[PDB]
């Protein structure tokens, strides 16, 4: 079965690869800008991993109030060390994206709630979007970008997928993790269903889901919504 | 929780009341004329109820190709019998306004797609408008007129609401359903959001939401758009 967290040497390796390849976060940062991210806002990043996005965002936007959340304590610890390494004061938090638990003080407070390359791992996708919309304030936006199931790739997209898999500088284990993460990723319609389910509970004034590739290097699923005011 | 369909004897009763109050549709019929309705067009009515609009429209515009759709089979049942009773030839279908399922043959075919006093009942309002824009031809129009949430009534508007309820010739059980329908209605801004959303997915050349009362007897929300040309 699919595994949710990334732990131990897997996580150190995820952090080594990631923080050298900053370029590949640019797609996500650009969506945030399009989503209305701005100085002084409160931004919650669910499944924050080793903190790369947090370092990028604080560097670009020193004004932001950032809270990273991850289910893997090791990731939380790596992130804090990485923050210290970069001389930054960032809040990291142990937590499950599938529930508000441990984040009750953030309920209705985030200007933006976001997750990068993580929600495909969730056991209950609708619960992830539920947590996002409950954390975000009325009028605020949520953004998820995560992996698409292998069955929704067309021929050119799949060629690009295999080519991407080959061209990366990762080992046997980390190749398999990333491929397996697509084996178990939700389909496009699964994303649309999950977000629709979450919006039945917390109304949105806008929603949108699509698949493209604007820089990461394979197609990923974009899910955007704005909580109704 | 809010309910979508109107069923059984409540639908028989709905029909009994509507049957003898054609005048209450004049406001809606007048808006269709403003929307560009014309003889020989194909017109889909979503959430058609017991078919009163279809009887009125076929009488006023005899060669319109009218398709009524409703989630209540009993409403469909009623509508069909009522059309036969009136000696008219009219297609009624079972279906959900929140999706094109069962209406794929109408996709992109309607010159007008309309719904009267029903969209406030939908669980997913944006999907209602999506089905509307998808059923209409490029260059065609959509019109929804439906109920306003109680929170968007100003004082005079609300006084009217109470007075309308009082002086309607109908029983306790009917009043409550009509009141509850407003209790659960979208706010004005919810209508604006749901239509913009539907228009993000199917482009419009024109749209407009407003609130007034030109005949029905309370303020209702009007939603109009024209699908962009191909
Ligand atoms: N249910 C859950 N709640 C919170 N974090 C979770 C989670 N399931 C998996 N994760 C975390 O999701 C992350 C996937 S890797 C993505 C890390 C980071 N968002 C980035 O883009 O670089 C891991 O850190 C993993 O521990
Ligand atoms: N999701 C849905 N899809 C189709 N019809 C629906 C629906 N939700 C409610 N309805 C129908 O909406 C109608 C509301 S009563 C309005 C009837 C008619 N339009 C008229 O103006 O007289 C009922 O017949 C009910 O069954």
């Amino acid at each position: 079965m699919k595994i949710e967290p990334i732990t131990g040497s897997e996580a150190e390796a995820f952090h080594r690869m990631g923080s050298r390849a900053f370029e590949r976060y640019n797609e996500f940062v650009d969506l945030l800008v399009g989503a209305g991210i701005a100085d002084g806002q409160t931004v919650v990043d669910l499944c924050c991993g080793s903190g790369e996005l947090e370092i990028i965002l604080t560097s670009r936007f020193p004004s932001l109030n950032l809270v990273g959340v991850d289910l893997s304590e090791d990731m939380v610890r790596i992130a804090r060390d990485y923050a210290a390494e970069q001389g930054k004061e960032l809040e990291f938090r142990h937590g499950d994206a599938q529930s508000p638990a441990g984040m009750e003080d953030l309920l209705g407070k985030a200007d933006l709630v976001v997750s990068r390359h993580a929600f495909h791992r969730l056991t209950r996708l609708p619960a992830g979007f539920d947590t996002m919309l409950r954390l975000v304030k009325p009028g605020g936006a949520i953004l998820n970008v995560s992996f698409l199931h292998l069955s929704d790739f067309d021929e050119p997209g799949f060629r690009t997928w295999v080519r991407f898999l080959k061209e990366r500088p990762w080992d046997a284990e980390m190749q398999v993790a990333w491929a397996l993460a697509h084996y178990y990723a939700p389909r496009l319609q699964d994303y649309r269903d999950a977000l629709a389910q979450a919006a039945d509970e917390t109304p949105v004034s806008e929603q949108r889901i699509w698949v493209d590739d604007q820089g990461y290097g394979v197609a990923t699923v974009k899910c955007f919504a704005r909580r109704a005011a």
